[PDB]
RNA sequence: GGAAACCUGAUCAUGUAGAUCGAAUGGACUCUAAAUCCGUUCAGCCGGGUUAGAUUCCCGGGGUUUCCGC
């Protein structure tokens, strides 16, 4: 599993992991220089470094979450599709 | 010029989802206050190796501190 930046992770997925292990729906992001600007679905707006080393990074290079934002109405489809990332 | 240690909100920790603090934000409560509490959110300086899996181990860059040297 190569690691790419952060905003490489969240193309492909269109998710986003908090630090408590909570899935979101990203509606939106844009990159600008090193920064992230991401807007979840729930309405959250965040500002990340896109780093490729992050601890975000890591979550989503892998296949755990804890639980699914309820406001950001995560699909079982776009769940699944995270899970299945190989 | 050379050596060692460390790493970007803070302190600390760390091969099997780091922690605490702090801050931003919503709510509860409140008197549409203060105080208090709860929910949500914020991380690995960069570029590579190794690995089933790495902020974590190895190499390199950059920076800081300490130490050695014309
Ligand atoms: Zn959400």
């Amino acid at each position: 599993m190569d690691k790419k930046p952060l905003n490489t992770l969240i193309s492909a997925t269109g998710l986003w992991m908090s630090r408590t292990g909570t899935i979101h729906k990203i509606k939106h992001h844009e990159v600008s220089r090193s920064k992230i600007y991401i807007e979840m679905a729930c309405g959250d707006h965040l500002v990340v470094n896109n780093s490729r080393s992050s601890r975000t990074a890591r979550a989503l290079r892998h296949h755990k979450y804890r639980k699914t934002c309820k406001r950001c109405r995560v699909s079982d489809e776009d769940l699944n599709k995270f899970l299945t990332k190989a």
